[PDB]
């Protein structure tokens, strides 16, 4: 059958296409610029890309642009998201894009299910942290707007887009699933540095401005995540939002896993404002596992796959 | 340094890119459709493609469409031509865009300020398409447009379109002081990197496939190895003594002589021993590459080499069966 994947040039999108191709789907991968060799080379190099992968130019800002790509699809995987005035440059596009792709799905008449990649930023952005988050939990928009932490506009954009999308999904018998990853970490097929690896390997690179997100962190392996995407597309019992997250630990525990694996790097021992009495916040993937889905990887796997791919590509120095 | 290649998806263009990249050039490949996986995958998989290759969308039918790809280039290889489909409307679908697109690219080169030389791949169909065949052709010879239009033989519109484009190009070259070179290949034969069957291999391999619609082109045939041709393109771009037109052809023989060789190498195919309307006393017609070899260029490949490479590539890609019954 034929499935569309938006944001195929990205870290999650390209890995998902790979997996969908390996499982024997015919894939329509969307990109905003098909002439960009540094993004399409990696797509066109995937197994079965010659016979089962087609490329489609589309942009979330352009109303109707996903129309033709989606027409004749049985499934859509909406992974793409827009990345000075955030309210209009990021927020509105994301919501409109989202609706735009369900409109395009309905216009298509052939889509049986739409799977949206959401964000942990839709779940736990509030001032007080619960010890365990689940799918009934939603982020606090007034806290986002009033405090404006790093990435606030992506918290707000994805929360609003997913809620706007659920409205539409119930209205129009559009059968909609959402998957909520926490920090996605793993090897990758792209030659640019995955954004979430800038955050995950921050203990190594010393990028302080990324610590807050891993102070109390949650993690999922890219391959577990893509599988979860396909599983949920297929498994017709699937309903609702699904958290996809395999590990949680505070930054001390992360950094401590890393030091032991990577003596080679200058991985600090203590972090500002972080007691060992800091509780870890877990994202419960019970709803997903109760369906039957199983996680195949470990925190160690994630960061090994990551650091190995990053050095191989010259994105990380081999030591400090 | 940076050069543009038009029609980079094709048989000649894709090999030219590969050799240009291998020689340390930065290349700007143009294509009509960059989402076409079967046209771009062979390009993006070339070594150094990630760092030294960029793609650009352009069509000879669209005015100024090559401006952006060309600006910043030091050299342009114009290899593209409308030769995709049989057309019920040759004047507008073939002839017009060939001439205008040629001119439009020369203008783009003017406007770009940075282009030291434009190299155009012409065609043996601008040279020997006339009712009477001379024994040897050289760069002074030009096809007979009244003969073409009178007879309307197969491919008449490509003979006409290239002839009028090159003649228009030469006029424009002189009037605007552009360093212009034309290369006139004969039938191009060899291995290749594209996934579909090269149009010229349909013609070249016709004694094996039995596609009699192509025999008239090879009745009195002339040939050049693809890699020799592409080397000649580079050689000519770089060689500062290059001027005017250049024939690039390394072999000639009549179809009987071609079929003999192919029967010898490939007993597994059913290659005819006779051809209606051809006897052993038929004159071979040579295209003379002396102007090119006089500059210093040396051909490396033989006729056997050309055909072995074409046949093995076609087999490997499943474009020819391994044998007949
Ligand atoms: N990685 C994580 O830790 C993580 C965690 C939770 C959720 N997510 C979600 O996962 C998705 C994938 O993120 P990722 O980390 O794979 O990011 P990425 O590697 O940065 O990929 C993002 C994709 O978005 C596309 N895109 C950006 N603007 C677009 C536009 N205006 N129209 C169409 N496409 C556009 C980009 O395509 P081009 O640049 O080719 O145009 C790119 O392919 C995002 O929705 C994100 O919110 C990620
Ligand atoms: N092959 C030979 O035996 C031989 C002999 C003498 C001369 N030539 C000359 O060599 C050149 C290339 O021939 P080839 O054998 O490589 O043929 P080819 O494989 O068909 O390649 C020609 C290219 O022209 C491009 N094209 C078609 N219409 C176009 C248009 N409207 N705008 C821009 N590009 C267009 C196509 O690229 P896209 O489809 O990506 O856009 C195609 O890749 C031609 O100019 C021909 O006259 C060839
Ligand atoms: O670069 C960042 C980023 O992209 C996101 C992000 C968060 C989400 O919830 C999303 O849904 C999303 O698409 C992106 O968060 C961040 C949080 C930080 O503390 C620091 C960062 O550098 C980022
Ligand atoms: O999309 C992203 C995302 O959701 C989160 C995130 C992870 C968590 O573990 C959370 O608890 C949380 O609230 C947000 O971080 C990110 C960091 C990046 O660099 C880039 C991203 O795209 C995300
Ligand atoms: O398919 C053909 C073709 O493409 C050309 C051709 C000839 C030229 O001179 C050109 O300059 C050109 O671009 C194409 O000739 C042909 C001649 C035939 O008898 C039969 C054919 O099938 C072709
Ligand atoms: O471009 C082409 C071309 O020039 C010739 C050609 C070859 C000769 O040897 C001649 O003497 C002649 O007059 C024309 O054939 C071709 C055959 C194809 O199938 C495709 C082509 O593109 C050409």
């Amino acid at each position: 059958e034929t499935v569309c994947v938006t944001g195929a040039s990205g870290f999650i999108g390209s890995w998902l296409v790979m997996r969908l191709l390996e499982r024997g789907y015919t894939v329509r991968a969307t990109v905003r610029d098909p002439t960009n060799v540094k993004k399409v080379k990696h797509l066109l190099d995937l197994p079965k890309a010659e016979t089962h992968l087609t490329l489609w130019k589309a942009d979330l800002a352009d109303e109707g642009s996903f129309d033709e790509a989606i027409k004749g699809c049985t499934g859509v995987f909406h992974v793409a998201t827009p990345m000075k005035d955030p309210e209009n440059e990021v927020i509105k596009p994301t919501i409109e894009g989202m609706l735009g792709i369900m409109k395009s799905c309905a216009a298509a008449k052939t889509v049986r299910r739409l799977v949206f990649t959401s964000s942990a930023g839709t779940v736990n952005i509030q001032e007080h942290q619960l010890p365990v988050y689940d799918e009934s939990c939603w982020s606090d928009m007034e806290f986002c707007r009033a405090k404006k932490m790093t990435a606030w506009m992506y918290f707000v954009s994805k929360t609003l887009a997913e809620q706007a999308a659920w409205k539409y999904a119930k209205e129009n018998n559009i059968d909609f699933i959402t998957i909520i990853p926490t920090l996605v970490v793993g090897p990758f097929i792209m030659s640019s540095m995955p954004p979430s690896l800038i955050t995950a390997l921050s203990p190594i690179t010393g990028n302080e401005a990324h610590y807050s997100i891993i102070r109390q962190g949650q993690f999922v392996h890219l391959d577990d995540l893509c599988n979860a995407h396909i599983y949920l597309f297929e498994n017709p019992k699937a309903e609702g939002r699904y958290i996809c997250s395999s590990h949680d630990c505070i930054i001390l525990d992360l950094a401590k896993m890393l030091r032991e694996k990577y003596p080679e790097y200058n991985i600090p021992t203590e972090f500002k404002g972080v007691d060992e009495n800091l509780k870890s916040v877990c994202f419960s993937s019970k709803k997903l596992t109760d369906l039957g889905f199983e996680f195949k990887y470990s925190l160690e796997d994630m960061f090994t796959g990551a650091v190995d791919t990053c050095r191989a590509k010259g994105l990380l120095p081999p030591s400090h």
